[PDB]
């Protein structure tokens, strides 16, 4: 029927709102607010209200677990969309808590979740359907029981809604809300979709590879630091199939005396196909399966010999799957990752700038979490949390919140209602106090990310970025005439440029207009891996890259270890380097990996391996040049568009002055500006301070005249003649000015 | 198979194994697959319980007792030799060692063209491209990126086809044309973890991407093919021919591709150890890799071992100081070591490749080892014009380019820099053809099937001569002082 739609992943927090492909609403004769009634996949039917976002398919239809499980429809189902609703708004409509969610709550729950939820919004309510509200710190959900005999009904002024009370928990037909799915990852929406998609079609369909000959993915090993989110990753997919996996969590095998671990690894390889499609998660495979390398007794050795011939038995069906997880790839026994061993790895890795602030989206979602939280703010300001962090983090801000209410409310145990669980509004002066607590002892290490900065913030550079849109981004959306000439486009680029002049900016701004994971590799990481001579280290850090794909490396100052050298005397490497061979070594290998981008970034382009510029490697020299004037004004607003200044500066001119500044220095002298502001602001707030014992809210003209006083050109001019000097050596003419071929 | 046996508490393996041995020649001639030998028997120097020990050493026991007939072999398996307990590979003991290796450029070709037989591979499957673009997938990748391809064109068709089993009828399943979209999203995906080692391969390059070293190519014809299809003329005179070759010449110039085209031409199994390779093995005090390097050509053979930037080491010293090698090097001394070795082994040749041949050990020009240097000299007129016409060759080009005069200009370009040339023009022919279909694409919101004369006139700008007439002159000087002749000019033996 055309009336059907697939379900998949929300794109809002809210329940009841569904979201139509805005051609497909119009042909499913829905219009811009009709309420959408659903018809799921077993005998059960719900309504929603009618939404669009652009991203969606003509073929996809967004629902949230509120009204997914609400169908019983798992995700990526056929659901029946049959629009006819009545004018009947519902008259003495009933819900109860029939539910283990409200274990141990107290007070007039009916009148902080359930009355809110229902008048606030107005929305479609169907009986016998689930619907949860979240706030007191609970995710609350209560099964409608009335609506009027209608198909469907909306709450309104004359709703006379109706609560009662019984002991009854939820049918065996419900799904447990209580426990993870797909919403309840935010970190890795990247890595959560190949896993999704890497075990839609074993899972839903497990007879769709019993009969057809394709072998799938019959070992997938997510790795990623501790507290990443893995089993949490696993636990979400497997909560589509949940029918004996958690009972298979295997962290404990290993420490089980003797045989009796190599029994119960087999009774759990035994048991979890039993019954429907099931996940076997063998969680902390590290510890299960070490490299044999380091074992020093053969009951380990045989426990991680056994493992995997009880892996390689689970070849021969699609219905299991065995999601393993480790800390990192390495560590385990290279016997696994045959083929058919655990053939997938993916890497979930910590979360980025954007990761963090989904994930302390997700955790703060049933608090209360007031009117100030700069959620936006905390997350760049948590780099490095990895994951489960966060939700340690939100709770420690929530804790905060109760612990400096409990005093007020002096009871000894929460038989505190919700009401005032309710009022516990976590400022965030608690996140700011739980930040200070919080240790990111997970791990720190080099971190993969999208990065959010774009060419609104590369203040000039008008050749260089058209220069590098038909770089990195021709190659990647014209395959065609790139294979139509036989181009073989080039995979690497070096910034050479004055140091301080947006070279990184522009790598990380390229990365962000593909949305690809940008991978940097600073200065000191490169030159500290010369200094312990571990340029092995290298091996790793191209490894990444070939996972995080489509990635765009970034090797700023490439050149570190050169200057750091002198490039002259050594024994060692001469011209070249330890680590830059290694990188010579591993972009040569790299240059088969189409989706990953190399880029470079030397201030100091002529001491450096002629040898890495060669075609292949970083062959591509692109100049980035000293701003003039009007690129410095340009950088000038870039850097101020993020602060408040006065609208009489006069930008145009504090250009010009900066005769020779690199970006760094102009961006040196909107700091200069800001903390004068600060200083004047400061010395005028604790002057209204002592006078009781907004002076100005933006910085101004007047502070840039102190401001700029303080200010460099951070290249002489024997340098910008060094690069010119580098470039005229590169730019490679030879007189062969007007030429042509004669006719 | 064996891999299970190694697992099974204490005794209860070594019992299962002597049954795999006594069950296997029951019935007719048996291979017995001891599957992950690296595992079974490791070498016993890194064990640290008698019973693995014992495992082991009752493996080689029950190895010998199958020396009394031939109906039964013992193919094992591991993922190197060097891991193996030196207790194999005695006489009868795994006596016959076999490296699979890891497939070339045309072998995952075949790999690709054995995994997709029973897929309906579409029309636009560029399954040659693939091949190149997969480098370093070992074997059953090729296999997995074979199914991430199908499955690829299942999950974008079971869409369509909203069934829940593959009940679904076989004939829409051959309407699976796992088109080369798919495939570009497979290898997208795919890993190659299982390893990228030093591979060696038989390139596909032949004469005919060699543009020009017309002299050269007829030195190397009778330098490395006379002594292998006329070896009783070699006996006749007692020659003993030269294994060995330096390429000296101006760097870019065509010594790599010579030496490609070379094994080529003998299909033979190159092995390319480019100047990084050595220059890592220098720079990690681990110029024993070397022994490894030799030893994958003496399994490989016929090969060609090709030392790229064999001054590697040299050019990153300066020749001047250094406690180490003074004139030589590390690895540079460990490949003497090696080549003295392997100039018994007859049908591995050995090329290596300087662009710096003053700076580099002379030990390694001594008789034996790189014996034969052969000048890879800069182009002349003729020769860019060959060189321009292969690089042309593989790209369409409007048909009034004038390239007889494109030679012309380049007075001393390398051949690398023809190629940059080469690719200049195609850049900006995707330019300015990317700059019309994005302009078609906004006049609706094959402008140029072909780079043209027009292209070249801005490619030519970027363009350089790699080689300053100071290093021309370099090894000039260099072939003056091998050239060696010293006035025997009109030299005759007197009636
Ligand atoms: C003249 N003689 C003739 C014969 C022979 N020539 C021949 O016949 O070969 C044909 C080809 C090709 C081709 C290519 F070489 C790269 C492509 O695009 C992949 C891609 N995907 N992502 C990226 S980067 C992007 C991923 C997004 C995140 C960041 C980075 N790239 C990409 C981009 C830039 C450079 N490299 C790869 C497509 C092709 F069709 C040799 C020369
Ligand atoms: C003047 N005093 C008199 C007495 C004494 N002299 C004497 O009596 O010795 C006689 C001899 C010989 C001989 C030989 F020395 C090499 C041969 O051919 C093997 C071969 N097979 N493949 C190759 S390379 C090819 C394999 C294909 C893939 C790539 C590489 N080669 C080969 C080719 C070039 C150089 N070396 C070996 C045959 C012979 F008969 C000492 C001097
Ligand atoms: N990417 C993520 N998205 C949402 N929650 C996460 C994420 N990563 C970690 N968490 C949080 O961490 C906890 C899961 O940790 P767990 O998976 O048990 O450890 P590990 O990740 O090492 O297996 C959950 O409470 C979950 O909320
Ligand atoms: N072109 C530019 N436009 C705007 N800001 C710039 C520009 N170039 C540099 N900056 C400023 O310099 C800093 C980044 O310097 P960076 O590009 O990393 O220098 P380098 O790459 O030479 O180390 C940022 O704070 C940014 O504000
Ligand atoms: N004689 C030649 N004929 C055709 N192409 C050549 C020639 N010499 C070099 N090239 C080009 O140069 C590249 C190979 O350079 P290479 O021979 O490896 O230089 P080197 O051996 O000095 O490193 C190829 O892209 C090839 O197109």
């Amino acid at each position: 029927r055309p009336n059907r739609l697939i379900v998949d992943e929300a794109i809002n927090e809210d329940n009841s709102v569904v979201s139509l492909s805005q051609p497909k609403m119009d042909e499913l004769q829905l219009f811009r607010g009709d309420t959408v009634l659903l018809k799921g996949k077993k005998r059960r039917e719900a309504v929603c209200i009618v939404l669009s976002d652009d991203t969606c398919s003509d073929e996809k239809i967004r629902m949230n677990r509120v009204v997914r499980n609400n169908l019983r429809v798992r995700l990526g189902d056929v659901i029946s969309i049959q629009p006819c609703p009545d004018v009947k708004y519902g008259k003495r409509i009933h819900v109860l808590p029939i539910d283990d969610t409200v274990e141990g709550i107290t007070g007039n729950l009916f009148e902080v979740y359930l009355k809110p939820y229902f008048l606030e919004a107005y929305r479609p309510i169907r009986k016998g359907d689930i619907f949860l509200v979240r706030g007191g710190m609970r995710a609350v959900e209560f099964k409608v029981v009335e609506t009027d005999p209608s198909p469907y009904c909306i709450v309104a002024p004359d709703t006379v809604i109706h609560c009662e009370g019984e002991p009854i928990k939820r049918e065996d037909e419900e799904e447990s809300l209580n426990e993870v799915g797909y919403d309840d990852i935010g970190g890795c929406r990247k890595q959560l979709a190949q896993i999704k998609e890497m075990v839609e079609l074993p899972l839903r369909h497990p007879a769709l590879f019993k009969a057809i000959g394709v072998k799938p993915p019959r070992g997938i090993l997510l790795y990623g630091p501790p507290g990443t989110g893995k089993t949490l990753i696993a636990r979400a997919v497997a909560n589509e199939t949940g029918a004996f996996f958690f009972l298979i969590n295997g962290p404990e095998i290993m420490s089980k005396l003797a045989g009796e671990s190599e029994s119960n690894l087999r009774k759990a390889f035994e048991e979890a196909e039993k019954n429907a499609p099931a996940i076997i998660f063998i969680d902390e495979l590290d510890a299960i399966a070490p490299k044999r390398e380091k074992t020093h007794g053969e009951v380990e050795r045989r426990i991680v010999s056994q493992l995997l011939t009880l892996m390689d038995g689970l070849k021969q069906r699609a219905h299991v799957i065995v999601m393993a997880a480790t800390n990192r790839p390495n560590s385990i026994d290279p016997a696994l990752r045959r083929f058919g061993r655990f053939d997938r790895e993916v890497d979930i890795g910590i979360p980025d700038a954007t990761g963090r602030l989904e994930i302390l989206q997700i955790h703060t979602k049933n608090m209360k979490l007031a009117d100030d939280v700069d959620l936006e703010q905390v997350a760049n300001e948590t780099h490095g949390h990895v994951g489960a962090d966060l939700a340690a983090l939100c709770s420690e801000a929530a804790l905060q919140a109760i612990r400096k209410k409990m005093d007020l409310i002096d009871l000894e145990d929460e038989t505190i209602d919700a009401e005032v669980m309710n009022s516990l509004a976590v400022t965030m002066d608690d996140f700011r106090w739980a930040l200070s607590q919080s240790n990111p002892s997970a791990l720190r290490e080099t971190v993969v990310e999208v990065p959010q900065v774009t060419w609104e913030d590369i203040g000039g550079l008008e050749d260089v970025k058209r220069e590098l849109q038909e770089l990195v981004q021709y190659p990647v959306e014209h395959p065609d005439k790139f294979l139509k000439f036989g181009m073989t486009p080039s995979k690497g680029v070096l910034f050479y440029g004055p140091p301080g002049c947006g070279k990184t900016l522009l790598a990380k701004a390229i990365a962000n207009e593909c949305q690809a994971n940008f991978i940097s590799i600073k200065g000191p990481e490169l030159l500290t891996m010369w200094f312990g001579e571990s340029e092995a280290n290298v091996r790793e850090i191209f490894d990444k890259a070939r996972q995080a794909a489509p990635c765009v490396l970034f090797f700023d100052e490439l050149d570190s270890i050169a200057k750091a050298r002198g490039g002259n005397i050594g024994d060692g490497g001469g011209a070249a380097d330890r680590v830059i061979n290694q990188i010579l070594t591993e972009m040569d290998g790299m240059s088969t990996k189409k989706n990953v981008f190399i880029i470079g970034a030397t201030n100091r382009p002529d001491i450096i391996d002629p040898a890495i510029l060669r075609p292949g490697r970083l062959d591509q020299l692109i100049y980035i040049p000293l701003p003039d004037e009007k690129s410095r004004v340009a950088i000038l607003k870039a850097n101020l568009r993020k602060s408040p200044v006065a609208k009489d500066v006069d930008l145009e001119f504090l250009a010009k002055m900066t005769n020779g500044f690199s970006g760094a220095d102009l961006t040196e002298i909107c700091q200069r500006a800001c903390k004068l502001a600060i200083r004047e602001s400061i010395e005028s707030e604790i002057r209204r301070e002592r006078e009781r014992q907004d002076p100005v809210p933006e910085i101004r003209r007047d502070h840039f005249e102190e401001a700029m006083r303080f200010a460099r050109r951070s290249v002489s001019d024997n340098d910008i003649r060094k690069y010119e000097m580098f470039a005229q050596t590169l730019q490679q003419s030879r007189g062969f000015g007007s030429f042509r071929f004669p006719s």
